[PDB]
């Protein structure tokens, strides 16, 4: 599997959900993602209005979130949360007419997967183990 591809398809789909067209594992991830954000809809709504996304704040938001999310370790719930959060930054990017931020966000999600999560993903059955959770 390829992390960059997984990021790109996921971000494409979330944006597509919202009528914005952007320049197996994917299916499982979005199903997980939808159940995750429906369960925490209120929290995602609070978080959205607090984000004050701009090109100046966006790297810092990303790092703050990701650092808080994985501080105690990694599990699949937290990786689903990580995609949902990325989706939220890209949706908000678009809402506020900072669409070029999407490319940064996608790049940051990829670096962080390849760099810092890849190891744990392997020890836990690769992406295949996650698919043998959602079909
Ligand atoms: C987008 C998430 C990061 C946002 N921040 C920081 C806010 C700005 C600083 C967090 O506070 C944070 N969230 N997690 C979680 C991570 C995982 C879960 C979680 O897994 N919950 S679950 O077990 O009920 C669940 C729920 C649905 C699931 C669906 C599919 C699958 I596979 C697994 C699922 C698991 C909950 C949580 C968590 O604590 N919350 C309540 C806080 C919150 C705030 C905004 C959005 C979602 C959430 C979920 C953590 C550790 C942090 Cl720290």
């Amino acid at each position: 599997y390829d992390n960059r591809e997984i990021v790109m398809k996921y971000i494409h789909y979330k944006l597509s959900q919202r009528g914005y067209e952007w320049d197996v594992v994917h299916l499982a991830l979005r199903q997980a993602g939808d159940d995750f954000s429906r369960r925490y809809r209120g929290d995602f709504a609070e978080m959205s209005s607090q984000l004050h996304l701009t090109p100046f704040t966006a790297r810092g938001r990303f790092a703050t979130v990701v650092e808080e999310l994985f501080r105690d370790g990694v599990n699949w719930g937290r990786i689903v949360a990580f995609f949902e959060f990325g989706g939220v930054m890209c949706v908000e990017s678009v809402n506020r007419e900072m669409s070029p931020l999407v490319d940064n966000i996608a790049l940051w999600m990829t670096e962080y997967l390849n760099r810092h999560l890849h190891t744990w993903i392997q020890d836990n059955g690769g992406w295949d183990a996650f698919v043998e959770l959602y079909g």
